């Protein structure tokens, strides 16, 4: 997170942290069984680490859950990114309680305007690189259609919403990928692509959850 502050341990009890032998992507536990992630994080291997503020030190709230399968969206495109969500279901039930929880799902769709918390170990810097061992956080507001499509001509298709600063100096960045936007205690949005990170005029893109909660309830239902 770029431009952001230290949450606080355990402050965001819906985020997880996926692992494959290092911390690679963030995501966002939707029930005790499955959890909610970008697409572009796809990969064999995946442990899911709950409970976790610094991913470097077993402070005692963690649970390490393998992951049973993964599910890419149908309509995943990896050039252009649209459709950049995917689910994962945990071989065990995580243990829920005040600092392992669920986040819903929304009902609606969040407007420009609105203010979202932003989470994740990424990348601080918008030059250079230095990766926090503790969780970061940003509050940003959803910005409008007209705002992300001026901002990235031809990129932003309808699953995609932009949010952030267009002066720049606070965003997410590489590592908070897959992680939660979450506006109002629901979840909007999936870190998923920007030019850099914290740059003027190029804001954070995100994958428009609320377009996909169908497909989300009815593929748990099944799986
Ligand atoms: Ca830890």
């Amino acid at each position: 997170i770029v431009g952001g502050y230290t949450c606080g341990a355990n402050t965001v009890p819906y985020q997880v942290s996926l692992n494959s032998g290092y911390h690679f992507c963030g995501g966002s536990l939707i029930n005790s069984q499955w959890v909610v992630s970008a697409a572009h994080c796809y990969k064999s291997g995946i442990q899911v680490r709950l409970g976790e503020d610094n991913i470097n030190v077993v402070e005692g709230n963690e649970q390490f859950i393998s992951a049973s399968k993964s599910i890419v969206h149908p309509s995943y495109n990896s050039n252009t990114l649209n459709n950049d969500i995917m689910l994962i279901k945990l071989k065990s039930a995580a243990s829920l309680n005040s600092r392992v929880a669920s986040i819903s799902l929304p009902t609606s769709c969040a407007s420009a305007g609105t203010q979202c918390l932003i989470s994740g170990w990424g990348n601080t810097k918008s030059s250079g690189t230095s990766y926090p061992d503790v969780l970061k956080c940003l509050k940003a507001p959803i910005l409008s259609d007209s705002s992300c499509k001026s901002a990235y001509p031809g990129q932003i298709t309808s699953n995609m919403f932009c949010a952030g600063y267009l002066e720049g100096g606070k965003d997410s960045c590489q590592g908070d990928s897959g992680g939660p936007v979450v506006c109002s205690g629901k979840l909007q949005g999936i870190v998923s692509w920007g030019s850099g990170c914290a740059q003027k005029n190029k804001p954070g893109v995100y994958t428009k959850v609320c377009n996909y909660v169908s497909w989300i309830k009815q593929t748990i239902a099944s799986n």
